[PDB]
């Protein structure tokens, strides 16, 4: 006989609660997509006309808007248990706030399991998180039994807080062993669900026997079969098709990332376990799906206290916070001190092998900076919406490896056209950069001093071209935006990190009182 | 028909609860001073044996020990309370943890009137706490009315957190207004009780018609008649008489700081509440006065939730903080670049009026940083003893008013004997200072340029040799210490601050983890090893 499944999975939807533009921005009304009204439509409608259907999501619902900002998973609990996920693997971005804010709401809320099988905890840790994460779940599906183990990148420890009594294991390894122990239950069908990215997927497919589907994340893959419907552009074909050491196609799977497409994958076996076909496609899940008018009044009703929520005082600045075209694109703003301050602090991390932190540097282009912020105009009270008027466009800042020769590049860049008005200067943190815009554009960086992270007191050194650095950028000079092309970032070199209003204020919170000054981060030399 | 009143009064007690040293640090030896304990022995022996007796304090029993920072202010309710004082005048520090750590637990808990008559209120919350405070008190001593108005310090806006809404005012014209109602209404009987510093005491003794008695403090005047029993040294008799500008002598009097000594004055009035007779001198608690049983056992148990204080996880370092002398006595070091933003941290208030903060620079010699922070040690947790091995002295960073010249003069002496390895190398924060080491002692800076403060966005400009500028800096400085003549504080530019480890401890926990960087705040031109 054969036994048809359909997989349905979502992963790296970062808080896209609310429908999004195309770009998975702000919506302004006219041609939205994603958000979960929608994914509750459409995941309803195959229920009811698909036989054997698993919702599956493979992390990263953590992080990205002012939901998660405020909601701190509780909108993911809420909206994953109403729509019936039938499983969920860890992400990098689960653990942003900690076990704590792991445990507390996700892990004692979720009413399916919550897998990742290469993780281990040490410590007073140990004793139930053991029970709140499993490496696998067994499903009953119709009259058969699906084994689903998870995984989580390795990566997490520098990209995120999970602290010091989580070890994060090889994924093969440790999925070879629970695959073995399916298989000797008897269970004859095999999903591996994590949070790896693309290539560790493949590698799944690829080494873990008894594996037969791999449903992925981390590194946004969009996969389609023939011409894909919006403007994402595959990676390769949908699903794609691994041959594995022991000769087996294996299907592996992503879906992009946001909310924007619903995962579709149907699967085809026989009565012994082995994928005969596999075959389907992302939905976008664009205007022709209605949004479920039930989630849609309930993401309405926490909108309301959403919009309460950032008219609130975080903190308070006694300077004017810098932040015109004037100053941020033609000279140091301490806007932009402030801004990239904020992005190191939140990017410190249990340090290992020598170093005192793993990235000690940010950069964030003038461009990026839209608005000052008025120490005179409310006794200088900083709110998410003053924060939202700097930082408008709900972008993150990532980590990016980088040679010497590029950052230098970069810097050139910096100041190719200064004058002009155009986003591009670097407003910076952990950087000392001299100018000379006396010079031929492309000839103006006189020096770049960094400071160390392979010593124990920070100090600045100068820049290596040929040494490797780790820099935080925005997301947008990552995409190459303002000319950056050489900043550009892909999964093997760039690192997606938090919603950039939430780092900023998270500082702010802490700081209490913010007094950022103009200190000579950037320099620009008389010359001759 | 004489009316004798014996005044019993503390000043600028600034947390010494349990006794102390001679110094009035920490009592490690045979002799001990002051605390509570033996105050109260004092006060009850005075109250047996003397008929009209008034207790007052003129402010400043907030903040100097760990014992504030860890009880916030439930420490100096309790045993102000136990000790039954009858008025207190608020001081600067009083307003140290904001109006809202000043109606708790101060003011909703004390069983005695809080008094300031110069305070004025410009908002809805700054106006119910001013609700708790009042200008002035009658109260019945004997058969006898006497008045008590209260006054404190027009600075205290920068040199403490009253916040934007509460306004000091003048302390002359306020209190006139209050000794005209209190004459009005049938009191001839005047104590003014404050916390301005001896000469605005002396102003209001002279120019404040109706007032019969001064009770001061905020400069720790010691006042003495005849030889003083320990090492503090008069500024003149006790009482200070000043002449009124109506030709009456006006007792003034202050009883030092710390709690060494209770103020102690006989006055005699006739039957028109006027000064015929004024003498005494401020008995020192010393070991011939014992101390309170019942006190003292209050305190031991406190000293042990204090262990709680002190054993606590402030916040954690990732970087190595280089408090060895190899570092903070010859070049940059960020556990001095820490200490020093910590301590401008702690002295931003608002906006006032042309400036975002009125001060924005802060040194601190290596010599006081006296041990590095090993974030190796412990996963980098930092506790009190971690920072105490650090700062280890009770000292305190002040406020100094200098000329830009005197400052550059601070900074040649600075590395006038650099790399004979004495603590003189100042550390800094928002100040660069340039130095030529190869050049002559005494003209070794090459430039220096500090934080405006009269300016919406902080940024560096050349210091001005005429200009006069706010610098934070150690008490050690303050006085002179380490040859820092040029450093030394007077009543006229210098105010006392907050504890040193209670500074850099609030900064700590409040950014949680630090890494402070060798970031160039010194230079030294590249001629030498
Ligand atoms: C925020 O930054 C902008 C950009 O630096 C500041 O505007 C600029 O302010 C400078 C002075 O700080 C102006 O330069 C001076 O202009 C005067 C003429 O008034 C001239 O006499 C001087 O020689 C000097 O060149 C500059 O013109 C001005 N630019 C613009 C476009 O307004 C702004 O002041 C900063 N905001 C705050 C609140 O500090
Ligand atoms: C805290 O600061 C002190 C003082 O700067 C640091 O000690 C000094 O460290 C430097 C750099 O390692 C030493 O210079 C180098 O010494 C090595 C070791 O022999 C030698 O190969 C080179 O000639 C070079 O000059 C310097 O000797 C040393 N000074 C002393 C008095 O020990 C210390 O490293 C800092 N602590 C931490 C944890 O960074
Ligand atoms: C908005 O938040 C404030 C503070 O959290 C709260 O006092 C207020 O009731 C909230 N508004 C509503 C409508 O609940
Ligand atoms: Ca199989
Ligand atoms: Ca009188
Ligand atoms: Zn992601
Ligand atoms: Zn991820
Ligand atoms: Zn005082
Ligand atoms: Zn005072």
């Amino acid at each position: 006989g054969s036994f048809e499944l359909t997989i349905l999975h979502t992963n790296d939807v970062h808080a896209r609660l609310e429908q999004t533009s195309r770009d998975s921005g702000k919506c302004t009304g006219e041609d939205c997509y994603g958000g979960v009204a929608r994914r509750a439509t459409k995941i309803r409608q195959i229920r009811a006309s698909h036989r054997n259907v698993l919702l599956l999501d493979a992390g990263d619902q953590y992080q990205g808007t002012i939901w998660f900002n405020y909601y701190k998973g509780r909108e993911v609990v809420h909206f994953m248990n109403s729509l019936r996920y039938d499983a969920m693997a860890l992400g990098n971005h689960e653990f942003d706030n900690g076990l704590n804010g792991l445990l507390d709401p996700l892990l004692k809320n979720v009413k399916f399991p919550i897998l990742s099988a290469n993780i281990r905890p040490k410590g007073p840790i140990a004793s139930n998180i053991s029970g709140y994460i499993l490496p696998y779940k067994i499903i009953n599906v119709g009259s058969e039994k699906v084994g689903i183990i998870g995984y989580t990148t390795k990566e997490t420890p520098v990209l995120s807080n999970p602290g010091p009594y989580l070890e994060f294991r090889d994924e093969v390894e440790e999925l070879q062993k629970h695959a073995d122990k399916l298989t000797t239950l008897g269970v004859n069908k095999i999903i591996a669900l994590g949070h790896s990215g693309f290539m560790e997927d493949c590698r799944i497919a690829q080494k873990v026997k008894g594996v037969d589907v791999v449903v992925g994340g981390h590194t946004n893959t969009f996969l389609y079969t023939g011409s894909p419907p919006s403007n994402e552009v595959a990676a390769g074909n949908y699903p794609f098709m691994q041959l594995s050491d022991d000769g087996r196609q294996v299907p592996v799977v992503q879906a992009y990332a946001f909310g924007k497409y619903l995962g579709y994958l149907n699967v085809t076996f026989d009565d012994k376990g082995k994928v005969i076909k596999a075959s389907g496609n992302p939905i976008l899940l664009n205007k022709s799906i209605q949004e479920d008018p039930a989630v849609k009044a309930e993401i309405s009703r926490m909108k309301v206290q959403l919009q309460n929520y950032s008219s609130q005082e975080i903190g308070r600045t006694i300077v004017y916070l810098n932040g015109t075209t004037h100053a941020c694109r033609f000279h140091e703003c301490n806007l932009g001190n402030l801004i990239c301050d904020a992005v190191v602090y939140n990017n410190l991390r249990h340090p290992d092998d020598n170093e005192w932190n793993h990235v000690s540097m940010c950069i964030v282009n003038g461009g990026g900076i839209r608005s000052p912020i008025d120490e005179q105009a409310n006794n200088g009270i900083i709110t998410l919406e003053e924060l939202t008027a700097v930082l408008p466009f709900g972008g993150t800042f990532d980590l990016l490896q980088i040679k010497g020769s590029t950052l230098r590049q970069a810097f050139e860049h910096s100041v190719h056209r200064h004058g002009q008005g155009t986003g591009e200067l670097l407003q910076v943190s952990g950087i000392k950069v001299v100018y000379d815009l006396s010079q031929k554009p492309g000839k103006r960086v006189v020096s770049l001093n960094v400071l160390c992270t392979e010593c124990r007191v920070p100090t600045y050194v100068p820049l290596e071209m040929e040494k490797t650095y780790k820099v935080l950028l925005p997301s947008f000079l990552a995409a190459g935006g303002d000319g950056y092309y050489m900043l550009k970032g892909d999964s093997s070199n760039h690192s997606s990190g938090d919603l950039d209003i939430s780092i900023v204020g998270d500082y702010i919170k802490r700081m209490g009182k913010v007094f950022p000054a103009m200190e000579g981060r950037m320099v620009f030399s008389a010359g001759s």
